[PDB]
């Protein structure tokens, strides 16, 4: 690899690209970060993967937190920290204050500090060191002069020894300086920023690396995620754009449909369907979702509008019993409130449910549905996140989105992703006669040619009835049509008089 | 109590003690803090977070001159 | 012991859902705000709901 | 006293309102805010009320203005403190310093100080007593740490003798800290804040009870007015949706138009008349106000836009003598730009002059003049208030609007006062073979029928003519007809 510093790796879900390898061998990394961001678990987190996974002992040193408690907290996300301390790989060494403490104590005892590090690296044969909270030793009576001095003394020691150590710090404000001292930033060789912004109530966290002296990385945030297996992070940008094409096809569940679409949907392709509120979305959603569950595939489909419940009601009365999909283990409903988490998190749920379960289809029932509240840059980033995913993954993708304005909407986008999209499917209302009635149209299809009419079409008990065009209309989109005839009349079967038949024979 | 004449430091030392005595004991305790701007810091002496090993915030944001409350878990 | 964290509960009705069990055992809880936030009653109330729920006798250093 | 809170109510114009009760007796409660705020006023109106009222002798305690300068002043509000000082309800403690001294007499007089309060406490037979900037006392040298200890010595001895009071507290920044050391904050039972905030220009006053330990009370901020009498918290949000509600009628000044809406207007209702510029509505006001002066009643009216001249003129213009109505004591007219003050200002004004005309109908020249320069939500706000008075108060209400745009205009209002009026009277020009010609409608209404047709109409000398529908043409509503013209069923 292309670059002149030496990196050892964290083996943290994402970090290791952030950071172009992992942090510079023989070197400082500064992880520093506001209250509860995540710093410590990273500390920790450093240590413990170096040590199921390269066997290199860690050292841990604590600074405000108990030797006991690291352990026990670390336990949360399934780790026996204990028998590491035991077996000899990882060794926490305490420093924290006394409950019955005097007070001054944080120059000589600097000095001796690296004499014990450097004892313990020496004994348990370290490679990687953590340096939990240094902020908290300044913080007894010092001021930016004493703290450049005396970090530095640290990592210069430290650089000597030839362990790639991690130092943690706080910080008050999310953007403001990057360290309290405003002088760690610069004491350091590299520096890994955690956020937790805030904004509309909710929360958002991001990783980083602000600098790596010596090679190159990913720049700006990257949103990650503490779950129960710790930090997740998303290179949303680092997701390069080579996934692959097929010029499989599948069905759409709607036949009529599936002509209109050169033969069914390709295998290998984003669909999108919007159309106003009320207009059928939901509905062919559930029938691709059934579809391919009637092929014996797997498929989710992940309710941000109705519940679980609800989505089973509709669904049977279109027909189609999800009721036995379910049971049958081949479609599976997430379904939940995008206000019950912010987009980070919605992104990683769907993406988890897509490894525990391994659909070869998905749907996601009203896109617009998670454009609540949130602004389109971080909405449309999101999308392309699905979107980049499900496109790596060989797995279909059927999205749903709600045009905020019915008849009259000069963009089926609002939120303008159609050109991250490979297939749209449109569906609009079309007032003819004192009455509202629909009609789909296929507007593109990067592969297929597909029909070009804006049919009209119906719902019934059985489903999405694709019938014919308004031919003789004018100014169709505009939702309140222009009848202008050149015929209608015309043949098609004229024979008048009785024509018909009845209930009784025929 | 560190409204005497107290700063940053001496007061942080203090609540390891205070905490940490009442970590022995067993005791599941809670403790009130007072601020000073809705989203400021989260405590009187920009410390009292990182000291503590759960961080609760009751915030009674202002807006249009309609207060709302909310609560949150650092 | 030697698993996770122990919860108790605050019989808030809420926050002992937004806390995922409520207060961690065994450990202090800060909580801060602005003059008239809630503080005390949350302090009064976890006091309170202890006695009243579960018989944990409470001690308010005020 | 195993009992709720006990609260003893202030008098002061809408604070009982939203404390729930008033100041929690015998605690302390601590108003506070930058200079010009209220401070001094409140204090001294808490103390008054407390004597000519309920005979409960008032302890005030100044640190600054010498006591001749409070009774001096006071007399602003039409009462002598210097009568109850006399008559020993009322000891202005005097706690100035004087143009020499020393120093070095740091918690030395705040105890001593105690001493002459408890003394005229006891001596007086006090209840209410009030602390005007007490602040102003350790701005001699001192530090946070410092004032909690010398500020909690107080209210707690305070409390102990069991009066009930008031400091007054100064603030530099109207939205920063509560209190200068940001510490009497927490030192205090009860924080209230006044706040005179800026804005355009123009300033608001505005109070509100951040917290009230142990009992309920008003979330939020509340405009109030410093008048002749005192301070007024009108508690727009506390008045209460129990109007009364009847199903009489009333004429709206233009017969063909009280047709229209079948049988008039509800004695107890809110009118909007709406439209472009011209339309016409200043008419309809005129001619509303005419009619509760053939029924002698008296009516008001309010105008933002014309003079108390022009008016009388474009009046006598169309029939209609003011000139009599207000001889007869049965019409009053203001008139006042809405510049010359803030929604808060107006909403009082009209409120007053209510009282002392008691009007049976009423209306306001142009809202959207009123509009002018302020938030919708600060004028949504002044709707209601007046909507509301209007209401509870049996005065039907008439209110003019002009759109932002003549024809084709997309709602009756800009503003959103539509779901805020029961009946809704649009003008709107219509084109007619190269012509403005106008057209009325009963747009809503919420308890009549109406006519739902649009009907064109004129004006001449005699006031409004409604006149026949444009049955024949289409798009009416838009403003550019197009006839229709249809060839019958052609034979
Ligand atoms: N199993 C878990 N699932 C989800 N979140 C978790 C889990 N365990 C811990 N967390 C979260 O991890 C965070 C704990 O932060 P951490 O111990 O990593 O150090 P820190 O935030 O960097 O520093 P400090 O000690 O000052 O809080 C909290 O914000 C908490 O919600
Ligand atoms: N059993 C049924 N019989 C006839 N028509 C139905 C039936 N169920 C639903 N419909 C029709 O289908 C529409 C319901 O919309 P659908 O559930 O397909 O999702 P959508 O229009 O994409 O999104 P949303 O419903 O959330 O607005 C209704 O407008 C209605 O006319
Ligand atoms: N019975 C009650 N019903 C409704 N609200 C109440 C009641 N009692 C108090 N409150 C509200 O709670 C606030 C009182 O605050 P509380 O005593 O809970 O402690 P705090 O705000 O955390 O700290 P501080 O001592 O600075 O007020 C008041 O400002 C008020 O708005
Ligand atoms: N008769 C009056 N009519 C209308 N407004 C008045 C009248 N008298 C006083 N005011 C207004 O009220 C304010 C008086 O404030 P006051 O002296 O009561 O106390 P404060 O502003 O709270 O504190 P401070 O002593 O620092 O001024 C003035 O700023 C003024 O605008
Ligand atoms: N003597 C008159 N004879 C004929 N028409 C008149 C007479 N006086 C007024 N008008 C008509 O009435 C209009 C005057 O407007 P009016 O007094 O009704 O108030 P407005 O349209 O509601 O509001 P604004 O005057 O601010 O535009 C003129 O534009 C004109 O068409
Ligand atoms: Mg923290
Ligand atoms: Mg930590
Ligand atoms: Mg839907
Ligand atoms: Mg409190
Ligand atoms: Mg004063
Ligand atoms: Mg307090
Ligand atoms: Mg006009
Ligand atoms: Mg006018």
């Amino acid at each position: 690899e292309h670059q002149a510093i030496a990196k050892m790796r964290t083996m943290i879900e994402g970090f290791d690209d952030i950071s172009h390898g992992g942090l510079p061998i023989g070197r400082s990394t500064l992880v520093s970060g506001t209250s509860g961001t995540g710093k410590t678990l990273f500390s920790i987190q450093f240590l413990y993967n170096g040590i199921i996974e390269f066997d290199e002992p860690g050292v841990f040193v604590t600074f405000e937190e108990t030797p006991q408690d690291i352990i026990k907290n670390a336990r949360s996300f399934g780790w026996d920290l204990a028998k590491l301390v035991d077996e000899g790989k990882l060794f926490i060494l305490d420093a924290s204050p006394d409950p019955e403490g005097q007070e001054v104590v944080g120059g000589f005892d600097l000095s001796a500090l690296i004499e014990r590090i450097n004892y313990a690296i020496q004994k348990y044969r370290a490679r990687r060191v953590s340096i939990d909270s240094v902020t908290s030793v300044f913080q007894q009576y010092d001021a930016s002069s004493v703290v450049r001095r005396e970090l530095f003394r640290l990592v210069a020691r430290l650089k000597q020894i030839g362990a790639t150590t991690v130092m943690t710090t706080e910080r008050i404000e999310e953007y403001g300086p990057i360290a309290r001292y405003g002088v760690e930033e610069f004491v350091s060789d590299n520096v890994v920023i955690l956020r937790n912004v805030l904004e509309g109530e909710r929360r958002r966290r991001t990783l980083e690396i602000l600098k790596l002296r010596g090679t190159s990385h990913m720049k700006g945030e990257y949103p990650f995620t503490i779950t129960d297996h710790g930090i997740n992070i998303f290179p949303l940008g680092a997701m390069r754009l080579t996934q692959r094409s097929s010029n499989v096809r599948v069905s759409s569940g709607v036949v009529r449909l599936d002509e209109m679409c050169g033969g069914g949907f390709f295998k290998d392709s984003i669909i999108l369907a919007t159309g106003a509120t009320g207009t059928g979305k939901t509905l062919l959603v559930s029938r691709f979702v059934e579809n391919a569950c009637a092929n014996k595939e797997r498929a989710i489909l992940f309710a941000y509008e109705e519940s679980r419940a609800q989505l089973l009601r509709n669904a049977y009365s279109w027909g189609m019993d999800f009721e036995e999909m379910e049971r049958q283990n081949l479609l599976k409903i997430v379904c939940a409130y995008p206000e019950s988490a912010g987009l980070e998190d919605h992104l990683q749920i769907i993406k988890s449910e897509i490894n525990d379960f391994k659909p070869a289809r998905i749907a996601i029932d009203s896109l617009s549905a998670l454009a609540r509240g949130v602004s389109n840059n971080a909405f449309r980033q999101f999308v392309i996140g699905v979107t980049g995913y499900a496109k790596q993954e060989e797995i279909t993708g059927l999205f749903t989105n709600t045009s905020d304005q019915f008849m009259g909407a000069h963009s089926i986008t609002d939120s303008h992703i159609a050109t991250i999209t490979d297939t749209i499917i449109l569906l609009q209302y079309v007032e003819i006669r004192g009455e509202m009635s629909r009609a789909i149209n296929v507007f593109k299809m990067r592969g297929s040619w597909h029909d070009k009419a804006i049919r009209e079409f119906m719902i019934s008990d059985k489903g999405p009835d694709i019938k014919d065009s308004f031919r003789n209309f004018e100014r169709i989109i505009s939702g309140s049509p222009t009848r202008i005839t050149v015929d209608e009349k015309s043949e098609l079967s004229r024979i008048v008089r009785g024509v018909q038949e009845k209930g009784p024979e025929s």
